[PDB]
Order: structure tokens, then C-alpha cells, then sequence
């Protein structure tokens, strides 16, 4: 599924990211338009031989399996795959995880340049939240 940006902020609301662990929810909804345009099925390769899945781009080396990536952790406890789902609360889960690790939203490439530090509010203007 791609999401429209209203509808991805309302479910990323519904399933818990606004504010979590201080982030409001423009930034989730910023990263995840700048790691995956808004779209669940978003799969991108990574030099090391990992990948990233879905809307939220989270990468098999640490938090998902994908059968591919030998050496990895799975610490959200999924398969790679249940982050490609139109429904985004595997994905939203495991954000939440990969935010409480440490480094907050700089584990997000795309959240740490083109969103931290922006009016990311913006990213939920005009919306029914
Ligand atoms: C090619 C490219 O850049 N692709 C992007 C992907 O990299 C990307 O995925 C993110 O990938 C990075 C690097 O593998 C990963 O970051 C690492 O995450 C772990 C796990 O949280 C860190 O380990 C923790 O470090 C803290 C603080 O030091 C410790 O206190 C804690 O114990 C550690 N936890 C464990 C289990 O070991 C690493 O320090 C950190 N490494 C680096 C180099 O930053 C991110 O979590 C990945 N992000 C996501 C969302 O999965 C993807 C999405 O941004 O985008 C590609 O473009
Ligand atoms: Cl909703
Ligand atoms: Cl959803
Ligand atoms: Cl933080
Ligand atoms: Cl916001
Ligand atoms: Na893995």
C-alpha cells in the first residue's frame, strides 16, 4: 500500500507513534516518506548484504529476518516481510523498538537528513488527528 500522508499519520497515530519517545508524529511521517514514499512494499538492498523493508525502511542486520542475511539479529521478533504488510502495526512495533535503542530516529537515514532539525509538524497539516 502507499499511503497518502494524512492517512499514514493517522495510522501511525492509531498504532502509537505520536510522541513516542518524544518524537511528535511529523517526524515518523517525514522519515517515512523520505525512506520509503509512503509505500509498505519499499524494499532497498544495503552494501552489506542486508535490506531494508517497508514504510519505515527497517533493516534485516538488526531487526527482522529475511532468510538472507547471515550473522543478523531479528530483535523485533518478525519476519522481514511482516513489514511489507499494507497494515503498518508490525512496522509501527518495531519502530518503536529500534527508537528505544539508543540513537532515536538517527537509526533513520532519511529522518536525520532531510527531517530532524525541519518543521516536521508540517508533515501533519491538515489532518484529522
Ligand atoms: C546503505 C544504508 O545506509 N542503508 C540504510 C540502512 O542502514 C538503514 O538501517 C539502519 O541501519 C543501521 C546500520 O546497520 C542500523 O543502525 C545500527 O543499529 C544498531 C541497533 O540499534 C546500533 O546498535 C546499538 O547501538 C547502541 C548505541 O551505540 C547501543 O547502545 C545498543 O546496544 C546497540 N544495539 C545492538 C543490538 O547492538 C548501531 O549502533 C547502529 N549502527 C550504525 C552504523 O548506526 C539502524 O538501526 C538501521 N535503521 C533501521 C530503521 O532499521 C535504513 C533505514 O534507515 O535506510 C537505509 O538507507
Ligand atoms: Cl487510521
Ligand atoms: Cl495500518
Ligand atoms: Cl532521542
Ligand atoms: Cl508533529
Ligand atoms: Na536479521
Amino acid at each position: 500500500k502507499v499511503f497518502g500522508r494524512c492517512e499514514l499519520a493517522a495510522a501511525m497515530k492509531r498504532h502509537g507513534l505520536d510522541n513516542y519517545r518524544g518524537y511528535s508524529l511529523g517526524n515518523w511521517v517525514c522519515a517515512a516518506k523520505f525512506e520509503s514514499n509512503f509505500n509498505t512494499q519499499a524494499t532497498n538492498r544495503n552494501t552489506d548484504g542486508s535490506t531494508d523493508y517497508g514504510i519505515l525502511q527497517i533493516n534485516s542486520r538488526w531487526w527482522c529476518n529475511d532468510g538472507r542475511t547471515p550473522g543478523s539479529r531479528n530483535l523485533c521478533n518478525i519476519p522481514c516481510s511482516a513489514l511489507l504488510s499494507s497494515d503498518i502495526t508490525a512496522s509501527v512495533n518495531c519502530a518503536k523498538k529500534i527508537v528505544s535503542d539508543g540513537n532515536g530516529m538517527n537509526a533513520w537515514v532519511a529522518w536525520r537528513n532531510r527531517c530532524k532539525g525541519t518543521d516536521v509538524q508540517a508533515w501533519i497539516r491538515g489532518c484529522r488527528l
